[PDB]
């Protein structure tokens, strides 16, 4: 089988723990489509596809795209039949129940699999890197080099 | 005893969810009030009342009424003995935990007790199914047919 | 006359348990306080002295019935004429274990309805297996049982 | 050719395990459905019945093969030459559990990529032990078992 | 060892589970620091301040400071080597962990201790007890008196 | 002089085991490893073994003394002048079972405060029953283990 897989998130800003992940996701399946969503926002859609672009250049099965419509709109779209999600700890695992028995009322043919990121990257999140990164903490180690580059400038202005 | 059980919630919009708890209040009490909260927002107070009602036409010793106050005070002016509380996965239980902690404290008399949905129901939301369809997914299969008419009608305009 | 069973396994039966059943029958006008066998579990205390320990600990609720099965749960129900099925909901850990057994009792019985009631804060962090564990090792436990059934622990360990 | 290796006790299979058997088999180009023998766990069924049980259950799936091993599991993973470690994820407690074994074998075996399937909303309260546990009481349990393994628990408990 | 400990939080307002975990950490180590986020607010930060400050007046090694900074930089530079946090239910211990696996990456030298409440208050929280007291609930029991007052008088006007 | 008490079965002591002490160390001017016998647990280790292997491991951290015990661990606790209990807090499962003990140790001795540690993030997936498991199908834990426990932990499976 030739599996297309997408990858949805909002990826604001794209962490090592997604690239983690995504490699994991290019390494098991022939495609994946890093699907970067248009709504929820430090950058804007424009400058996180073209982080996500960068950060992901070396992974030769990786297609970075941007979508605004349900995800399993998007996914059906893209005739996708792998839906990856990172798994990090037990407080996102209920949501992410709620969210796979959503997507499979809204689209069967899409299988949801869940991704474990590695013990270096299973406790942080976009959301925690933002606000420490705004606050003045270190955030380097979470980011891809291109990523840093863009947050610092981000919050200098 | 003839127990008068209170069903609280905002009910924006009410689910099957809601109605397969409240159906299994009703077998199980005498007189069960569909309290809907005032606060907090699709669907106006009067929207939600009156698709309750419809919702809830069949049953007959459900009475719906909107309320303002805290929830403890409004049920202990309506004699209510029982706190029906829907109980789907862990992660409400630790609120549910806090919040019939606080009940009990502020009404010692007002019971809470934890029904459990179908299996049918145990992922879904009010919130997560307006999210799905806001963002043009089918949500038909988790609606009273009143109430997808209405929601179809509230996201055309 | 609304009928709710109340089962469990109490080995043995606790000031959560009395919380519990205590709850139950001032909404229910009957309650069977119904003692599970629980020969996998390998109990401390026979069936025999589990339901009579729990017999003298809700001796003052009138409309509590003390009875002990090794049938299915749920046929020990149907056949109580039960509509209710009461458990306590301590922790998050036993709520999903808890669910597991809700959705299969409504399987084999969907008329018996299961409730979940809360205990009182202070027997929200106790149980059979923990009272136990601290009067094998001689800890006072006399603030968590029964008076009844602190003297047969004491006892039955001694 | 991709293979991955879906590992279990399985005693006995289940629907649920049938579930999640049939998902990997629509991702996957080859699943091993793999049988620990699970000495430690004192299974009701031997490997040996076990393994055929589960290759009767699953004859219909044309890419799955059953087979049962002792060793350590990342060890036989190697040994199929599986990339892909098939784990279904039901409740919140296991989860946890689901993480240390994933850790764990990362560790033994760093190619090997564990993924978690979540199971249909009618088998996600259910559990090899839950069924057996009904079963010993002589509730009915068809719903939740596979033709030949029902009535293999019922032979077995007879 | 004359240990130094941080006990930060927005403390909007101090209720008597902040007071248990102070008064503990104050058994333990030679100095606490209760330590008031400037940031996220019915109290201002001198409001908070003040209040804090009246109701550990007994215990003698507290010293109530407001701070700006990331907790961790204001951590370093006080010379704290221990972070008091404090625990009440698992829906928390996801986000200490979380929160406490950052903070070592920040400063290393700084220790996450986590407190237990007594089982009184292991079901309260200042958003719960704010939201309790906007609405008409009685919140005596949960709060110092002289938090009481000031909060009394916040809702009248 | 604070006193701090790190009690458990550490059967056997793990890195896990290792951080949390250390970090104990760096917090209080003496710390007890205390070794509770733990038969209920049926342990791989005698008491005496554990605690040959716990004095080896920590050998190096000057203001560690290990200790085993078969008291209430309370007692041994007031018993040792410890005002501290140190407990290390892995995942969310076993935060439960920790404040129930909590709770009930602080019934026993209101004057032992409880603190939870945090392990690095290298041991936060890790248990001595899931190293005991891969050992005994002989996968490699020396990654988890001090030199001395690993050795005694192959030469006890051999
Ligand atoms: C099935 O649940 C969902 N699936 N997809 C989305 C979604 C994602 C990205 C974008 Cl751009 C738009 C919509 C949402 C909001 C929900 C609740
Ligand atoms: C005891 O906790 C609570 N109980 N009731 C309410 C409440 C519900 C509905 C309405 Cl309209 C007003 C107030 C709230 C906000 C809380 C925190
Ligand atoms: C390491 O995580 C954090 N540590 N400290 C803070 C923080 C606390 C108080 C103040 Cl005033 C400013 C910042 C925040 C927002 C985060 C995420
Ligand atoms: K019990
Ligand atoms: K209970
Ligand atoms: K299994
Ligand atoms: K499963
Ligand atoms: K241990
Ligand atoms: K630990």
């Amino acid at each position: 089988m030739q599996k297309r897989a997408i990858y949805p998130g909002t990826f604001d800003p794209i962490t090592n723990g997604h690239i983690d992940i995504v490699t994991r996701a290019t390494q098991m399946f022939d495609h994946v489509i890093l699907a970067i969503a248009a709504s929820p926002p430090m950058f804007t859609l424009e400058e996180r596809v073209a982080l996500a672009q960068q950060a992901t250049a070396h992974l030769g099965n990786v297609e970075v795209v941007g979508f605004s419509d349900l995800m399993a709109n998007f996914a059906r779209n893209q005739h996708a039949t792998v839906l990856i999600r990172g798994l990090r700890a037990v407080a996102d695992f209920e949501y992410e129940m709620q969210l796979a028995h959503m997507n499979r009322h809204l689209m069967p043919e899409l299988e949801s699999v869940f991704l474990m990121p590695s013990k270096e990257w299973s406790f942080i999140s976009s959301s925690l890197v933002k606000e420490v990164a705004r606050h003045q903490g270190d955030v380097t180690h979470f980011l891809p080099e291109n990523v840093h580059q863009a947050l610092m400038a981000k919050l200098a202005v």
